[PDB]
């Protein structure tokens, strides 16, 4: 129990400290190609693609703060990465929603409409990505409950190419303990919240997986190859 207190303030903080909240964030506009739907603009997929390498380069950072996981391999340690980072990405940006405005926030104060976000890249998957945003909203979580769900994406055992899924199925048990502790102590009147935050993993993945397969067609619509850290995620 001192443990699983300490365990759910690290997780915590390497969150806030890898993903500042909307609160925090001095929010700014573009007016790139904000009022219809277009294939593709590519002033908006360069900025947009930049954001997600430098917050790829932060849920690295956030999972060497995670308890256990500089223990495992480096080599589980990149499997790990590569199958959930586009999960991670998925959950921040849609962490960052704001419903009144119909806007997502990225980690420098960047607010994009829906319109642009689909001009950045999202494409045809752009109005399930904000469903899912949407879904989000009346579940309430804080800054605690994200960091954990995060966490307990990545550290799972049955990635494919793990080379000690039971060492990894041991690291995540206690992050699963916490997130159920945190989340029935901060709103005990509502305990179907751990198990509906259990089930958004779930979600998240199919959501990470129909992303994948529009990164397969980006890459048609856009003059080079995407950043370098965006191709390992997706192999
Ligand atoms: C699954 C997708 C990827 C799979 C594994 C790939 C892992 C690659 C991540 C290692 C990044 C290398 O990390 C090394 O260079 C980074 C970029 O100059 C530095 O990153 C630094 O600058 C960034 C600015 O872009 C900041 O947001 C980081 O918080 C900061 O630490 C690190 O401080 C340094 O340790
Ligand atoms: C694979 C690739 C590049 C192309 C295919 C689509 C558009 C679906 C996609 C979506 C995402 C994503 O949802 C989230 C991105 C993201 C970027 C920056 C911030 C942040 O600043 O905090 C947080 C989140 C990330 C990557 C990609």
């Amino acid at each position: 129990s001192p443990q699983l207190e300490e365990l759910i303030t690290k997780v915590s903080k390497a969150h806030q400290e890898t993903f500042p909240s909307l609160c925090q964030l001095g929010k700014y506009t573009t007016n790139s190609s904000a009022d219809h739907r277009v294939q593709l603009d590519l002033g908006l997929w360069d900025k947009f693609s930049e954001l997600a390498t430098k917050c790829i380069i932060k849920i690295v950072e956030f999972a060497k703060r995670l308890p256990g996981f500089t223990g495992l391999s480096i080599a589980d340690q990149i499997t790990l990465l590569k199958a959930a980072c586009l999960d991670i990405l998925m959950l921040r940006i849609c962490t960052r929603y704001t419903p009144e405005q119909d806007t997502m926030t990225f980690s420098d104060g960047l607010t994009l409409n829906r319109t642009q976000m689909h001009n950045a890249g999202f494409g045809p998957l752009t109005d399930l990505v904000f469903a899912f945003a949407g879904q989000l909203l009346p579940l309430e979580m804080d800054d605690t409950e994200t960091g954990l769900l995060s966490a307990i994406c990545l550290i799972c055992g049955d990635r494919m190419d793990l080379e000690e899924p039971e060492k990894v199925d041991k690291l995540q048990e206690p992050l699963l303990e916490a997130l159920r502790l945190y989340a029935r102590r901060r709103r005990p009147s509502q305990p179907y919240m751990f198990p509906r935050m259990l089930m958004k993993i779930t979600d998240l993945r199919g959501i990470s997986t129909k992303g994948a397969e529009r990164a397969i067609t980006l890459k048609m619509e856009i003059p080079g190859p995407m950043p370098p850290l965006i191709r390992e995620m997706l192999e």
